[PDB]
């Protein structure tokens, strides 16, 4: 089984419009409604002092 499999439904990527996001989903834990796909938390810029929650599958 693979990570990159999982899928998000009703999450959109805000970097990159990925949707539904697949592979593990980061969430803003500051932003009121703020997701990244990985590559995009990886190399997107946002708000240093946000912090990220990562959930690799839904109900995580
Ligand atoms: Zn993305
Ligand atoms: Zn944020």
């Amino acid at each position: 089984s693979d990570q990159e499999a999982k899928i998000h439904p009703g999450v959109t990527c805000d970097g990159c419009q990925m949707f539904p996001i697949n592979g593990s989903r980061f969430k803003c834990r500051n932003c009121d409604d703020f997701d990244f796909c990985e590559t995009c938390f990886k190399t997107k810029k946002h708000n240093t002092r946000h912090t990220f929650g990562r959930i690799n599958e839904p109900g995580q």
